[PDB]
RNA sequence: GGUGACCUCCCGGGAGCGGGGGACCACUA
């Protein structure tokens, strides 16, 4: 099948479960609570890391299975690419699943829209 | 020493996750 680092299916997941400064670990957070940011969205989550020159593609009405209500405000992922089809970085500024998530923490309290 | 809450950091992974170091509290010979 098609798995390099540069097929859709292989790209990162980024939830917003994981930079929610109001979740615990076993929720779900992934970076610290001084880092996270209040109730991330999905969309948020794109358009910051998009504007960064990350390839990335919104799945909007994909569920963390760690949040058992299926509301719309809980539902959304993205993926980003991390690597081209050789493995070498996309941007040397993201190595990481974890540099990401940190970047679009940075960003989305900067976002004109809040 | 065990087990759990919670926090922090590291490694791995396309998800669900896997492997660890350290705090702090709880119950506990
Ligand atoms: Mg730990
Ligand atoms: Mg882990």
């Amino acid at each position: 099948a098609a798995r390099s680092p540069a097929d859709q299916d292989r790209f990162i997941c980024i939830y917003p479960a994981y930079l929610n400064n109001k979740k615990t670990i076993a929720e779900g957070r992934r970076i610290p609570i001084s880092k996270a940011v209040e109730n991330p969205t999905a969309t948020e989550i794109q358009d910051v890391c998009s504007a960064v020159g990350l390839n990335v593609f919104l799945e909007k009405n994909k569920m963390y299975s760690r949040e058992w209500n299926r509301d719309v405000q809980y539902r959304g992922r993205v993926r980003v690419q991390l690597k081209q089809e050789d493995g070498s970085l996309c941007l040397v500024q993201f190595p990481s699943r974890k540099s990401v998530m940190l970047y679009a923490a940075e960003m989305i309290p900067k976002l004109k829209t809040r």
